[PDB]
Parts: structure tokens; sequence; C-alpha cells
């Protein structure tokens, strides 16, 4: 009446007596989803445990820690003790919010963090976390299925620039295929991934695919042609790196080649004159040009590769 | 030598003029910079060719005798263990398998000509466990199974932001229903037994109601003294609403009549209309009066947006 309103966490109040009550406590006071909250706590900050029925007879508490820090929003049944929803608050805004099945087991969690991400836990009818969706500050989403062990299945990630990586686990919880779409549309497939880090590796560019090997420091794409092989390989990171070797033993004809990692770009040598450059662009393509007879200057105009082919016929 | 054929998922097959000893056509064609080779009956470009890659792993290109379709299979150095199998019709649909090391499916992605596409995940037993399906009407669609392949939760999330969860208990029988409205509303089905009754509640703007549900409808009521506004919404989503007051006084007791055509409630009370409360497509309710006699409505009509508003209108 002239009780004194408190503000709590998560956008809340409790209304405090003045007066003592008959059993010598202040009254506490809250209206929730329409339900009037009641409860008596010896101290007159707001904090407290207030409680209230509803008209099917489940129970609903609300409990202010002792220094206004957290609220607990809880739902029982009409036992009073198997739990229908649980809300914890903070001030600092971060909430967690639990539903649960009619043993009182999880049906559904959703987490916001202080950090800006949401967490959201699916859970089947055992009530076993199956599957966890979370979005970030970074604008990315990641869907996690998990199976009976609590194990990663799989996991995909997608970014605010539409690419994505998708990751598959083994039934020892060890990644075991692995595909990544990036932002331009080209793609990175990793099949048959061993417990040692290693599998086979392809490069989906445009008009073409490079096909290797992937181990734990580094993935390389190959491509053959005769006795020259050309090696391009990825960091973690997506550094691209490019060599050349050719087991021609012949010095009129061996190529050997640079890579110049500032330029993206492989110079190629016959007979001790440069013959090409090889360039690898951001757009995850490779271009080719070629040098005077004097072996100085690039003639023409640099030309894009669009076939397996092409870079095959670049290496004879 | 040979004449070139184009094929479904950016092929080509080189058919031979000529035949070979065993009386059949020789098909080469090269895949990702392994050669394939085949022989066929036919002329066309459709038979099976096979290439062997350094570590023995076999290659095999199948192109349907019709030339609609291709199927590219990778397969262990035994020939029969399959890494995966991508099938490209006419169309550009597609279907990629990817193989456990068993030889076993464990997922499968297919791009429709419809333009959607699902993501099917099998467990360890080769049951399916998880299906993913995007449509081009722009939903998706999230399906858990259990051992029983019947859904364990389903969640939906449509074009206009609206959404759906439904979970299902150890029975296959739906259990709990959340739906969230474009607008943000919310209703919340919970405790849903094998006849589809449960209990209900509707999150709007400002406040909360709460009933029931049956199969025939949601029912969601608000009491103020001996008055009882029933909210029912049948389950293609038609709000009608209804007005009990157990006073027995003619000078006093509400009663109230529908109309569905204008969303009205019309109250009146000892025989002269008192207030009309209309229930708007916005999931909102507004309140108006009429004149001194009930006779014409007055003033403007008012959004209520507490629950002890509408508490009041019942008074």
């Amino acid at each position: 009446k002239n009780s004194v309103s408190v503000d709590l966490p998560g956008s809340m109040k409790v209304l405090v007596s003045k007066s003592s009550n008959a059993d010598g406590k202040y009254d506490l006071i809250a209206t929730v989803d329409a339900l009037e909250l009641s409860g008596t706590s010896d101290k007159n900050n707001g904090s407290g445990v207030l409680e209230g029925v509803k008209a099917d007879a489940s129970k609903v508490k609300l409990t202010i820690s002792d220094d206004l820090g957290q609220t607990t929003l809880e739902v029982f049944k009409s036992d009073g003790s198997t739990l229908v929803s649980k809300k914890v608050t903070s001030k600092d805004k971060s909430s967690t919010y639990e539903l649960f099945n009619e043993k009182g087991e999880l049906s559904f969690k959703y987490i916001t963090r202080a950090d800006k991400s949401s967490t959201y836990e699916l859970f089947n009818e055992k009530g076993e976390l199956s599957f966890k969706y979370i979005t970030r500050a970074d604008k990315s989403s990641t869907y996690e299925l998990f199976n009976e062990k609590g194990e990663l299945s799989f996991k995909y990630i997608t970014r605010a620039d539409k690419s994505s990586t998708y990751e598959l686990f083994n039934e020892k919880g060890e990644l075991s295929f692995k595909y990544i779409t990036r932002a331009d549309g080209t793609r990175l497939e990793y099949t048959g991934i061993k417990s040692d880090g290693s599998g086979k590796a392809k490069e989906v560019l445009k008009g073409y695919v490079l096909e290797g090997t992937l181990t734990a420091e580094k993935t390389t794409l190959v491509v053959k042609e005769g006795t020259v092989t050309l090696s391009k390989n990825i960091s973690k990171s997506g550094e691209v790196s490019v060599e050349l070797n050719d087991t021609d033993s012949s010095a009129a004809t061996k190529k050997t080649a640079a890579w110049n990692s500032g330029t993206s770009t492989l110079t190629i040598t016959v007979n001790s004159k440069k013959t090409k450059d090889l360039v690898f662009t951001s757009s995850n393509t490779i271009t080719v040009q070629q040098y005077d007879s004097n072996g100085t200057s690039l003639e023409g105009s640099a030309v894009e590769i669009t076939k397996l082919d092409e870079i095959k016929n670049a290496l004879k």
C-alpha cells in the first residue's frame, strides 16, 4: 500500500511490507503471469521466497537470492516437487530456461550468455541431450547432433558469409569425414579420415577438381603430367603454397619452379629460362601467363584455367 | 576413331566406331583425371566404366540406357565396399551417399529440382536417426527419430519466422507443442494426453491467458467476480469468444453475443449494450463503450494490454 517496490533481475518487481506479519516477518508480494505470489522474509531488501498455487494446484515458486544477484522461477506439478519449468536470471542479463517432461526430466534448455551467444538444447523422449543449436555474436550458427554416449555425431556450422563446415564423427568419437563449402562455392571434401588425422582430399573448383591427401599438418593436392608433379598445399588456416618436382634428369627438359607467397605465383623454369607464371588467385582460380623467349617479360595476358587438362598442358 | 557424348553431372564419354573382340563397343571417360573404361552393346554412351586409383580404390561410372541418369561410385580396393555414391539426373537433381568404414550408409543428401533439399543421418544399426528438410516455400524441418522409427521431436521454422516445436513421449504420442507466431505471440500446450487434451497457455503482448486443450478446441479463460470470459481457438486458429455470469439478477447479470464476421463480443447488462470487445487479427483486444442507453458506440476503441484491463471490462 505504502509497501516498498524493489526492482529485481529479469525485469521483475517485488513489494515489501513496512509492517510485520503474524509470524514476525516482512510480507513479500509479486505477480508473475497473473498469479499473485506471496512469501515472508526476515529481510526487507526484496530477497526471499514467494509461492503461489494455480487453479490446477500447480505450485509456482520465485526465489530471490539474498543479495538480489539472481532470481529463480520454478513451476512444479501439484506435488510441489516435479518440475515443469525453471527460469534462472542474473542482473547481467544472462538467463537459463528449462522445460521438463512428464517425468520431471529435461525436454528443453535455453541459455543466453554474457558473450551474447544463445544456446538451445533439445532432448529426446528419454531426457537425453540430442541436439544443440547455438547462435553467436559473429553471426555463426552451429548445429550439433549427440548420440547416446553424449558425444558428437555431427557438427554443422554456417557463417554470415554463407560458407559452412560439416564434421562427421564415427562411433569412437573421431572425425571421419569433413566437407567445407567456401563463401565462393568452391569446396574441400575429406573422406576416410583416420585416427591419426590422415585421409583423402579433394578441392572442388569451378571446372575441375584437384585430388590428394590430408595429414595433420596440411592438405596437399597433386596434378601429374609426364614426370612432373605439381603440389598445392593448404594449411589449416587456408594459406595456399605451391611446389613442383620433375623426376626428369635431362637438363634441357627438366621443369623446376619457384613460389612467391607474397604474389601467390609459381614461376616455372626450363633450361635456365622462365617459361610461365601460374597465379593462384583469391577467387580460388588459377591463371597462366607465358614469358617471352628471353625469359624476362611476361607476354600477352594471363589466362584463367578452366579444366584439369589445361593445368596438365602447363606442366608439359 | 570414337564419338563424344555429353552426360548428366557435366561428364562426357567417348564411344568407339568399331567393335572389340567381344563384339561390343568401347567406352572411355575421364572423371577427375582418372581414365575410366568399359564396354557396351549400345553405342549411345550408356553403360558401365571403371578405373583404378594408385591405391587400388575403384571408381565406377554407370550411365543409364536412356542417358538420363549417371551413378558415380567410389569403392575400397575390394571393389565392393562403398565409400561414396553420387546419382545425378538429367534434372540436375542428385543424391549423395556417404558410407562408413564398414560400407554401411551413414548419411544421404538429396537436392531436388523442387529446389529443396533433404539430409538424412543413419545410426550404427542402419536406422534413420535425424532428418533436415528445406523447401521452396523456405520452411525448414528438423526431425529426430527413436528406436521404433517414430518421431522424438520435430521443429519447424517458416519463411515468416513462425515456428512449431513438437515433442513426443515414449509411446510416440504428442506430449508438448509450442507455437510461436510471426508477431511473437505464442501458444504452449503441455501435458498432452492420448486423446489430444492437455493444458494451454497463450502468451500475448502484455499478458498471458491460460486454459485447456481438447481435440475440439483450445479454451482460455479470464475470471472476474461471477463472470467467466472464454476465448476459444479452433485447430484452424479461428478465435470465438463466449461469456457466462453466475449472477442471477436481471439488473446486474452480464450476457454476451459473438459476431464472428467482426470478431466482436458485445456485452449486455439489464437489456442494454455496455461494451464491444474486439479480438483483432494482431492478437490484441480492444474495448469500446456504448452510450448511456446502450444505443450506439461512444468514443474510440482502446487497445487493452494488461490482464487487469480485461478484468475491468468484465466488472
